[PDB]
């Protein structure tokens, strides 16, 4: 209660969206994303910090099968832009950094930096960790690459922020909590996701989808998987605009159901603002 | 004739590289970016990148960084993954107290650990668990793991086909550096490609249109956000065929007339798993 679990060690940027998305939430760190769902499940935390869409690269679980299962459901989601710090020791400056620890993929958004100051490449799990073991070492020769909030946490001075080369990544959450009783009132602003099965033979996907589009009804994520030992249909996970109660997604929703099977509601939820931002 | 792959030796990303190619030396790497990289330098031929688990798994997402390494998708692999218990040399199962293994594969075996009364201890990987049962000199400790890690790490199989609850498919990508050419047109090929189409209603139904009437079946579709920009949406696929060859040939060109950015990712043999009981 009042409780976020995040996926990662303090200072990730995973624990950081926590405190983005709910500013004044204790955040549970949890190594593993079942451990994070399960800190939901059994009651440790209010709601789960998921992450599920990268615009460059990253590590996303698979939600399909395990967030139904245990009985969570999405309530909200979050957009992250990545900001990367070069951190160092306390008493460091830039000019004393020779070695720079990070992430393989913050590395190389990182690339710049490294031959501007002509730094030696040492990669790291996970930056969190990179920002902990310049922290340990007690080495002016030695920055990380890693979050504002991996610094705070660490103790160690920013010498430089944003230095992404460019915007390059962008990180998307679900917000998931313990199934509640009932949905959301109809409106407007709401998003939904959702799971559903259609057959293994061409146009199945497409009459499922015929309802959305004739109905003005617009998708943001669309994700197949495979079922275990059948190849003759396949699941789909659907972000799609709308409340499931309310027009034009709910007639939309009637309309797939015809043409598709098993279909599940996984979450309904405000629509992130960061959505119509320039 | 040396194999890159995610993980540690024992990992069923190891299994998959020797199943999909004996004889060849695996590459142990810990970051996917890594793997994609041992390729990309030459320190590797092929790199197997996990793609699609039918339960659960951690997969990469390949969407940008395996065409900006220059790579390019040459097969697939289906592995139905195969848990072992394992033992220090010389344990048993009624010394067992303990069982040490990746969070999902310790729900698949719920069942033994109920027939044995074991201590679920959950550890970030199935490798990982076998290394650490050898590690500890234990034979309270058990793992769950492959029969490969069992090899690699000297520990006995206390129990080979550990009975699932709900099985699991892990399904690979193999990727090599671009070649000159495609494959010749010919039967059971696959086709995996990125494109972009825009944020609006209908948008990739349209696209997907000329693949049906056309009878061109996809097994693969998945989304992507762009950096920046909320205007268009990118899409990796998997569908049957060749893109030199009908079906696919014409269907792609009517494809193109309602996405951007086409690009093939790969042209590959199907796997005769997907027609296997
Ligand atoms: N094979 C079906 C369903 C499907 C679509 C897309 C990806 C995977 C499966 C089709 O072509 O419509
Ligand atoms: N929004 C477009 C394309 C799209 C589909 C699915 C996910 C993301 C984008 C449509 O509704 O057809």
């Amino acid at each position: 209660e009042r409780i976020i679990a995040f996926q990662g060690r303090p200072g990730a940027y995973s624990d950081l969206a926590c405190r983005q998305a709910r500013p004044g939430w204790t955040t549970l760190p949890c190594q593993t994303f079942a451990q994070t769902i399960a800190a939901v499940h059994d009651g440790r935390a209010e709601l789960a910090m998921l992450a599920c869409e990268n615009s460059l690269a990253g590590r996303v679980p698979d939600i399909h099968a395990l967030l139904p299962e245990a009985g969570l459901f999405i309530v909200g989601e979050h957009f992250q832009r990545v900001e990367h710090c070069l951190l160092g020791i306390p008493g460091s400056t830039l000019a004393d950094a020779r070695r720079i620890h990070t992430h393989p993929v913050a590395m190389a958004q990182v690339r710049g930096i490294i031959t501007e100051l002509g730094l030696d490449p040492v990669v790291e799990f996970d930056t969190a960790g990179a920002a902990e073991m310049v922290r340990e070492w007690g080495r002016k020769e030695d920055v990380a690459v890693a979050s504002a909030l991996a610094a705070e946490l660490n103790g160690l001075e920013i010498l430089r922020r944003n230095v992404e080369d460019a915007t390059h990544n962008t990180t998307r959450f679900y917000i998931a909590s313990r199934r509640p009783a009932t949905l959301p009132p109809p409106g407007p602003g709401f998003m939904t996701t959702l799971l559903f099965r259609v057959n293994n033979q061409p146009g199945a996907l497409y009459k499922a989808l015929g309802g959305l589009a004739t109905a003005g009804v617009n998708m943001t994520r669309l994700e197949s998987y495979m079922l275990e030992g059948s190849f003759s249909a396949t699941q789909f996970l659907m972000d799609v605009e709308g409340h499931p109660e309310a027009p034009p997604l709910a007639r939309a929703l009637d309309e797939l159901s015809f043409f598709s099977e098993q279909q599940e509601i996984l979450g309904v939820y405000p629509a992130s603002p960061f959505r119509r931002k320039p």
